[PDB]
C-alpha cells in the first residue's frame, strides 16, 4: 500500500470532501489535522508552496487539493496514482 497523506482542517468543506473521496477509493490513508497546529501546517506549506487545505500526497508526490484530486478522478488517473491495481496485457 502506498503512503497516502491528507492535511485537513475541521472547518473546511473542501478538506472534508477530499477525505470522503479518498475513503470512497478503498485505500488506507493518514489524515493529519492541522486545525490547531501551525508548525505542521507551515512545514507542509514549505514543501508545496501551497497555503490551503486540503493537501494530498502519495509517497511524497503532491497531488494538490480537493479540486485537483477530483479532476484526476474525472480524468481516470486518480486510481493509478493511489496505488489501485494496474492491469497489463502480455503478448508474445
Ligand atoms: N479549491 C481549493 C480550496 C481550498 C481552500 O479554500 N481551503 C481553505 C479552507 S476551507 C483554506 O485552506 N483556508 C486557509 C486556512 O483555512 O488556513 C481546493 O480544491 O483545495
Amino acid at each position: 500500500m502506498k503512503n497516502i497523506t491528507i492535511y485537513t482542517k475541521n472547518y473546511c468543506p473542501y478538506s472534508k470532501k477530499a477525505v470522503s473521496l479518498l475513503s470512497s477509493k478503498g485505500v488506507d490513508f493518514k489524515e493529519v489535522d492541522v486545525t490547531h497546529d501551525s508548525k505542521a501546517f507551515e512545514d507542509v506549506m514549505a514543501k508545496t508552496g501551497w497555503d490551503t487545505v486540503p493537501q494530498v500526497f502519495v509517497d511524497e508526490e503532491f497531488l494538490g487539493g480537493c479540486d485537483d484530486i477530483h479532476a484526476l478522478d474525472r480524468q481516470g488517473i486518480l486510481d493509478k496514482k493511489l496505488g489501485l491495481k494496474l492491469e497489463h496485457h502480455h503478448h508474445h
